[PDB]
């Protein structure tokens, strides 16, 4: 696709700091930039949608190559449209935002430039952030996540997309997603299938794949840190089925682990640590602090600080794992514990470090599922399990919570902050700010 101008863009900007071993830290100057699929899709040279609901113009796009040819993206209005706001260190994201029509949610990704994204290189280091996560009820996931993308969206490997990072292209995660209007500067409009139940989303024939760091998914109700590794560290197209990922009728037929090694502290037993109130050992009415280490074995190490108390990741017991550490051994026991092999399958964390010691890019987003209503992460699921099946209760949310209708018609005000993002070596990120 290229870029249109009808609406400028104009990325709201954002700063972090970058800590050094040595004890300091340096403010960074960056923005943030809304993937493309979020934007108005038009034809070239009038304002006719080339997307408009859940379906393509059959005469504007009637096979993938035309419709990027004949389509582009236009700029966003992140405040107004999409419910996006900075201020200094500082990013909210609103849930549903009414303007000439409704918007749900944002998935956003830091840049270094105003056309190209910001890459981090997470092994032997640690990022932190602080997060407010009070607004957000059962059945909504405030994201804070890396994944193998481009620094250029896409572009040099794909000349037909022009619009690149600085409209939000090239996204890819380890769910392969098939939902993307364009992925390899193509459309994905051969093989669309609009969604049974999301008046403005789809499937197409195509996917998008690379590994994923979910550092932060996570509600009031609950969190969790989960890596996911492919096969093929970076963005790679997929094709149809053979994509697997929640977005095909096998989720494990393909190059990536769409389920992870999650590490969830009430899932896992400790169902007092986090919560809403004095009633739990992180209180998620108020502002927290993240912090979370790379160390170069491949485990991942976690820390939190809330007015000014430091708590390791808790403990956790299973099989014969027994610690606070994301490493090998733990990864190994939940697929034990817990089942599944698809994380072991595509290679663990040692293939897990082949892409933390290359360049991710830092996705923050707020989202709800259309696919499982955010289950997975805070309820018990599969829906007919009980405790008494090891794993199946990740949260205290109810089964019938997060119904993407429900939640939006009545937590349209729903928020997630992301603050105070600060990078640097293993125990440098805890100094003074610059
Ligand atoms: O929060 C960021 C997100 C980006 O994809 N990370 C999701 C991350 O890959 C696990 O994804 C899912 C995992 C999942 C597991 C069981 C059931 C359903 C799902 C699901 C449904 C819809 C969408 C995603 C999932
Ligand atoms: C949960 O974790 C916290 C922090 O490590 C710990 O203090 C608390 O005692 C744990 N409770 C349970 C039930 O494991
Ligand atoms: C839940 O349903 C699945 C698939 O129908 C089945 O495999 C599983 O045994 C069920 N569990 C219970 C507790 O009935
Ligand atoms: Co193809
Ligand atoms: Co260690």
């Amino acid at each position: 696709q290229s870029a249109c101008t009808l609406q400028s863009e104009t990325h709201p900007p954002l700063t972090w700091q970058k800590c050094s071993s040595g004890g300091t830290c340096t403010q960074q100057t960056g923005s943030v930039v809304i993937d493309a699929n979020w934007r108005w899709t038009h034809a070239t040279n009038s304002s006719t949608n080339c997307y408009d609901g859940n379906t393509w113009s059959s005469t504007l796009c009637p096979d993938n190559e035309t419709c990027a040819k004949n389509c582009c993206l236009d700029g966003a209005a992140y405040a107004s449209t999409y419910g996006v706001t900075t201020s200094g260190n500082s990013l909210s994201i609103g849930f549903v935002t009414q303007s000439a029509q409704k918007n749900v949610g944002a998935r956003l990704y830091l840049m270094a430039s105003d056309t190209t994204y910001q890459e981090f290189t997470l092994l032997g280091n640690e990022f932190s952030f602080d997060v407010d996560v009070s607004q957000l009820p059962c059945g909504l996931n405030g994201a804070l996540y890396f994944v193998s993308m481009d620094a250029d969206g896409g572009v040099s490997k794909y000349p037909t997309n022009t619009a690149g990072a600085k409209y939000g292209t090239g996204y890819c995660d380890s769910q392969c997603p098939r939902d993307l209007k364009f992925i390899n500067g193509q459309a994905n409009v051969e093989g669309w299938e609009p969604s049974s139940n999301n008046a403005n989303t789809g499937i197409g024939g195509h996917g998008s794949c690379c590994s994923e760091m979910d550092i932060w998914e996570a509600n009031s109700i609950s969190e969790a840190l989960t890596p996911h590794p492919c096969t093929t560290v970076g963005q790679e197209i997929c094709e149809g089925d053979g994509c697997g990922g929640t977005y095909s009728d096998n989720r494990y037929g393909g190059t990536c682990d769409p389920d992870g090694c999650d590490w969830n502290p009430y899932r896992l037993g400790n169902t007092s640590f986090y919560g809403p109130g004095s009633s739990f050992t992180l209180d998620t009415t108020k502002k927290l602090t993240v912090v979370t280490q790379f160390e170069t074995s491949g485990a991942i190490n976690r820390y939190y600080v809330q007015n000014g108390v430091t708590f390791q990741q808790p403990n956790a017991e299973l099989g014969s794992y027994s610690g606070n550490e994301l490493n090998d051994d733990y990864c190994t026991a939940e697929e034990a514990e817990f089942g599944g092999s698809s994380f072991s399958d595509k290679g663990g964390l040692t293939q897990f470090k082949k892409a933390t010691s290359g360049g991710m890019v830092l996705v923050m987003s707020l989202w709800d599922d259309y696919y499982a209503n955010m289950l997975w992460l805070d309820s018990t699921y599969p829906t007919n399990e009980t405790s008494s099946t090891p794993g199946a209760v990740r949260g205290s949310c109810s089964t019938s919570s997060g119904v993407p209708a429900q939640v939006e018609s009545q937590s349209p005000n729903a928020k997630v902050t992301f603050s105070n993002i600060k990078f640097g070596p293993i125990g440098s990120t805890g100094n003074p700010s610059g």
